[PDB]
């Protein structure tokens, strides 16, 4: 599937960079006929067919794939995609709230301040399962704000460079993702579905409301053989006042077993999160 070949410089503005990574770098921009404002992110290509620099045409297009179909107050939404010999340019809702990692180190929350985030991730990731789509790459990083500086702030999934369609119930392909936040069965390297992201959202619940990250290791060695024996506990330290059911709510995302995890049905009904 081919992409808009125009100069992108000829139809938008760029500013103030958002954020950067080993492939993709995404600035904000401003389209010159409208003077709307969105996020740019540029994806690097593969330069040949044997390389391990830049990303594959195939995992551009299914990310491609993936936000032509999703809209939802809680994920971004696509607005455009240009392409030229060294980028695939997506144009992309801008959220310029900061990350969910940067306003945490600002502040732990209370359970309130968490559930009210977490409930909206709930919600944005109930669409995704929904729609059969795994996120896979869910994490404080990728969570962002519209407005920081609110008491209830409203946040989006702000990236889908991992997300994959699970039409058969699992995919079978690696997952590298941030040793911290990925579930057994990526650590294993076995079938992956809805499930991965039910870990990745007890270890963001353990997060929001202590501080502390339960499986982190010296090494990423070490995070991953941590993860994959379901070597966390509750530090009383942090978790003191922190009330049982919340803990359980923790305790059912944080299984081994994919089958035996709570799915995003189970989470919004309980009894921690259930109105
Ligand atoms: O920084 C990143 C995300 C940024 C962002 C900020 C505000 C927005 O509205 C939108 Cl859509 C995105 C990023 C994404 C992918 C990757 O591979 C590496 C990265 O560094």
């Amino acid at each position: 599937t081919v992409f808009r070949q125009e100069n992108v410089d000829d139809y938008y503005d760029t500013g103030e960079e958002l954020g950067s990574g080993q492939f993709a770098v995404v600035k904000k921009c401003r389209e010159k006929s409208t003077g709307l404002q969105y996020a740019a992110k540029f994806i690097k290509k593969r330069r040949t067919k044997s390389s391990r620099r830049g990303v594959s045409r195939e995992d551009i297009e299914r990310e491609v794939s993936i936000l032509k179909e999703i809209q939802h107050p809680n994920v971004i939404t696509l607005h455009e995609v240009y392409e030229n010999k060294t980028d695939v340019i997506l144009i992309l809702e801008l959220v310029a709230g900061g990350e969910l990692f940067d306003f945490l180190a600002e502040k732990s929350l209370t359970e309130e301040e968490a559930t009210e985030f977490l409930k909206q991730i709930l919600n944005g990731v109930y669409y995704l399962h929904s729609l059969q789509i795994a996120h896979f790459d869910l994490k404080p990083e990728n969570i962002m704000l519209l407005d920081r500086n609110v008491p209830k702030p409203r946040i989006k999934i702000i990236d889908f460079g991992l997300a994959h369609k699970i039409d058969f119930g699992n995919e079978f392909k690696n997952i590298f993702g941030t040793p911290e936040f990925v579930a057994p069965e990526i650590v294993n390297y076995e079938p992956l579905g809805l499930e991965a992201d039910m870990w990745s959202i007890g270890v963001i619940t353990y997060i929001l409301l202590s501080g502390a990250s339960p499986f982190l290791g010296d090494t990423k060695q070490e995070t991953l053989a941590n993860v994959s024996a379901v070597n966390y506990e509750f530090e009383d330290e942090y978790f003191s006042n922190t009330s049982a059911l919340a803990k359980d709510f923790i305790r059912r995302l944080l299984v081994k077993d994919p089958k035996k995890r709570m799915t995003i049905q189970d989470s919004l009904q309980h009894p921690w999160i259930k109105p």
